């Protein structure tokens, strides 16, 4: 629809920032795209790719998710809601994956990153899946600086939507691992104000939010509408001012605009 395009342009204009949207509708294999090939800083939406990398590694290492990881005071960063409770103990890689995905715990992300070999290994995993756009450059918390013009720790909406489709609805991961990823994302606790706030209450969503510098406010989701084929939706947003506040309402509005009529 050209109208959906115009509506997203009007949202972007009023918001004052830069908006990126990619909707994949698996009912008819259609897409709605808005700046879908521009790069945006992923912030915490990158935790999906890190958890997925660990899950993939687990296909050939059955004990892997039960492996224990020490949590030290020296591991704490700037957002540790789960890990701060396990300092001087261990958490399993399953627990760290869930903490990263469902509470956006930054220590959990750093452990997933470390375990698979660092940011270039998470990036190599993306490449293995056919995503040649995703780049994870840094660890937490610096991967969230979201400086305009900086390509580090960025991807495009089109690439992340296609990759999220492969991960949650396709066959990137084994059946057990795919189910686990989707179960984790459906249990996310951080997304109610984002894409979910622009969709009917009856719809089931598995999402991962992100936020960071320059008021960057992001969400990526797999969506099961009532009695319809699933959707993938990426909404990326960032602003001109370094200390701009988050605008989750912009993502809810984009979600509402692109699902109107379904
Ligand atoms: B990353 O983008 O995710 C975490 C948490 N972000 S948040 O904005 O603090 C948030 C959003 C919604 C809820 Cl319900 C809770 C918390 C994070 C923290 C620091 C840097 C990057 C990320
Ligand atoms: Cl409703
Ligand atoms: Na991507
Ligand atoms: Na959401
Ligand atoms: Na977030």
């Amino acid at each position: 629809t050209a109208d959906v395009q115009q509506k997203l342009a009007e949202l972007e204009r009023q918001s004052g920032g830069r908006l990126g949207v990619a909707l994949i509708n698996t009912a008819d294999n259609s897409q709605i795209l808005y700046r879908a090939d521009e790069r945006f800083a992923m912030c915490s939406t990158s935790k999906v790719m890190a958890a997925a990398a660990v899950l993939k590694k687990s296909e050939s290492e059955p004990n892997l998710l039960n492996q224990r990881v020490e949590i030290k005071k020296s591991d704490l960063v700037n957002y540790n809601p789960i890990a701060e409770k396990h300092v001087n103990g261990t958490m399993s890689l399953a627990e760290l994956s869930a903490a990263a995905l469902q509470y956006s715990d930054n220590v959990a992300m750093n452990k997933l990153i470390a375990h698979v070999g660092g940011p270039a290994s998470v990036t190599a995993f993306a490449r293995q899946l056919g995503d040649e756009t995703f780049r994870l450059d840094r660890t937490e918390p610096t991967l969230n600086t979201a400086i305009p013009g900086d390509p580090r720790d960025t991807t495009s909406p089109r690439a992340m939507a296609q990759t999220l489709r492969n991960l949650t609805l396709g066959k990137a991961l084994g059946d057990s691992q795919r189910a686990q990823l989707v179960t984790w994302m459906k249990g996310n606790t951080t997304g109610a104000a984002s894409i979910q706030a622009g969709l009917p209450a009856s719809w089931v969503v598995g999402d991962k939010t992100g936020s960071g510098g320059y008021g960057t406010t992001n969400d990526i989701a797999v969506i099961w509408p009532k009695d319809r084929a699933p959707l993938i939706l990426v909404t990326y947003f960032t602003q001109p001012q370094p200390k701009a506040e988050s605008r989750r309402d912009v993502l809810a509005s984009a979600a509402k605009i692109v699902t109107d009529g379904l």
